[PDB]
């Protein structure tokens, strides 16, 4: 096989799609063959869709894809909401191995926070993350509160011995105010800072995407990420 | 010695101060003797002040605190930037093991979440809790992301063997809505849910908070603590 990569998030909303496009663009300008896998995406009856974003931004044209719930809540309420259920386990899994395959960087985005239930019973995206032997890549923010938040995931990590990929930083502001250069020096102490990818990258186009895209990542790091 | 609890929340802003004042605030109407200890505080620059407001809202005299930083960051950025060291760790177990006594609960408020460094080096709220054979009261918010951040906190708690005494809803809507109302339901899922405080109670003058305060808990429950 080849490499799966976890793309986690200290809470929803803090940019992990955006990341997933970031990367999956930067690792398509090294040849890097890639897959997206959005397993369970909650609040598809507000034009949610991850998925699609991902193409949207980084023209990834292998979206992988498997439960959807109208409401726009966590995947236990929203599956319950529409009478329906959560994917087994081994759903999940099965669905990103498949996508697996030597020379290719498949990225798994959960749904919001890394304990968020994705599967019955209780099973999370960092279950899921032991049963593929996937690195978990985690997204961040600047603002307050962000360190706690930061640690408490990481130790979660390894509660499991699931490595960490790294921190992204989902929104770098422009200017950064002192809380935000502080957090991102003191994020830095806490794990590798891989990238922080420029506030409202979303409304950049296909070319100044990829622009900022091959920007925000180290290409040494990107390359060596599948062999 | 007596009851210990700590009051941490999943992050900050979750109305950690204002669950201090409501669990003390009960406590007293209980006959019970309270203190509430805060170690660190930031923000001071702009007025910032969160043992000021448990003695506004619940009468507290008792209410001990070792530094105060002007920034509003978290501790040791604000540190960092006055250019004085945190408090160590022996200033914060002893003062509040001192607070203890027989007959009181003694609530400890840190600064954010469970895993801010409050005193060099790196010791955080939970080394804390351990030394002092304290439980943790989780306060929470009921907004979308609630759920892996109580989950986040009750781990790191339970990996030091830090008790979990139950969590309080920091601030609950009016009107709720559907995430409020299915994550007050998810959350008792995983944590006895000992109260959920209506959203801007921080702003009520002390006769009304005193009552609220006493109808927010279970008087068992209240009384149990000590
Ligand atoms: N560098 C960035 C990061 C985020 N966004 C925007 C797009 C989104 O409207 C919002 C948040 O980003 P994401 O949706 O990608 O974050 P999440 O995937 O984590 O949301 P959820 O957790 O619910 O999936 O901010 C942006 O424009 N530029
Ligand atoms: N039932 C509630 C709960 C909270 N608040 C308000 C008061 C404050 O303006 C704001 C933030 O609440 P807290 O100060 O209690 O929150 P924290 O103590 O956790 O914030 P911090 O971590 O910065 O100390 O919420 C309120 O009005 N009514
Ligand atoms: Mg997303
Ligand atoms: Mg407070």
């Amino acid at each position: 096989g080849g490499t799966i990569l976890v793309v986690t998030g200290t809470g929803t909303g803090v940019g992990k799609t955006v990341v997933c496009a970031a990367l999956a663009s930067a690792a398509r300008q090294a040849g890097i063959d890639v897959a997206v896998c959005k397993p369970v995406q909650t609040g598809t009856a507000r034009g949610d869709d991850d998925l699609a974003e991902v193409g949207r931004l980084a023209g990834v044209t292998q979206l992988a894809g498997l439960a959807r719930y109208p409401q726009p809540m966590a995947p236990a309420a929203a599956a319950e909401h529409a009478g329906m259920a959560l994917p087994a386990r081994d759903q999940i899994v099965r669905l990103i191995a498949d996508l697996d395959r030597p020379g290719r960087l498949t990225l798994v985005e959960g749904a919001g926070g890394l304990l968020v239930e994705l599967a019955e019973p209780g099973v999370t995206l960092r279950d899921v993350a032991v049963d593929v032997a996937a690195a978990a890549l985690v997204v961040v923010t600047a603002d307050l509160g962000t360190l706690n938040h930061t640690k408490l995931t990481l130790e979660a990590l390894a509660a499991q011995q699931v490595s960490c990929a790294g921190l992204v930083i989902g929104s770098w502001p422009d200017p950064p105010g002192l809380v935000a250069a502080s957090n991102r020096s003191a994020l830095a102490r806490i794990a590798m800072v891989r990238a922080a990818l420029p506030a409202g990258a979303a409304s950049l186009d296909a070319g100044d995407f990829a622009a900022m895209s091959a920007a925000a990542f180290d290409r040494n790091w990107v390359a060596g990420l599948v062999g």
